[PDB]
């Protein structure tokens, strides 16, 4: 069993989610600045939710033990763009609808992977697809533009932050439509494997980018 692929793609992803959840909570401990510790609250929650999934789907093992991961995406998700939102000090109108297509990209993304016409698939994967180029298109566009207009250090940092977001985001439509899920063109143990890398990279290595920063702080 601990020998199969997929075992230990979900084994390395719970030891990954564990050891950068572990690290950001002891580089937040004596971190006093009250904006720097909002950072460090949600930046330090996302990777601990996943852990938890992660390491829920190793003890639970088509296939339900990927609705843990799913689950993982549908809290996560809304928390990486608050992090964002928060950094460019964006409005609450913008936030709303942020997560408001951030539900629809996921909801959407659930009921493609349900459905028992091959045909439909694709629809809602369409549909969910849309909803994450707005996000994107509002990330990469309406909050550059708020970024550059305050402190060097926060524009600097969220640009990386959102090219990184941008990139890394993009990918799970693209290993989804060739996954099982989708046109079955990649077997499930390598497709474990990129969702793995993709979830990591999203919120630890995120995570790591963001909280080594200067403009988490008030100044």
């Amino acid at each position: 069993i601990t020998g199969r692929p997929e075992w230990i793609w979900l084994a390395l992803g719970t030891a990954l989610m564990g050891l950068g959840t572990l690290y950001f909570l002891v580089k937040g401990m004596g971190v006093s600045d009250p904006d720097a510790k909002k950072f460090y609250a949600i930046t330090t929650l996302v990777p601990a939710i996943a852990f938890t999934m992660y390491l829920s789907m190793l003890l639970g093992y088509q296939n339900p033990i990927y609705w843990a991961r799913y689950a993982s995406w549908l809290f996560t998700t809304p928390l990486l763009l608050l992090d964002l939102a928060l950094l460019v000090d964006a409005d609450q109108g913008t936030i709303l609808a942020l997560v408001g297509a951030d539900g629809i990209m996921i909801g959407t993304g659930l009921v493609g992977a349900l459905t028992k016409v091959y045909s439909y698939r694709f629809v809602w994967w369409a549909i969910s697809t849309a909803a994450m180029l707005y996000i994107l298109y509002v990330l990469f566009f309406g909050f550059t533009s708020k970024a550059e207009s305050m402190r060097p250090e926060v524009a600097s940092t969220f640009k990386v932050l959102r090219n990184v977001t941008v990139v890394l985001w993009s990918a799970y439509p693209v290993v989804w439509l060739i996954g099982s899920e989708g046109a079955g063109i990649v077997p499930l143990n390598i497709e474990t494997l990129l969702f793995m890398v993709l979830d990591v990279s999203a919120k630890v290595g995120f995570g790591l980018i963001l909280l080594r920063s200067r403009a988490i702080f008030g100044e």
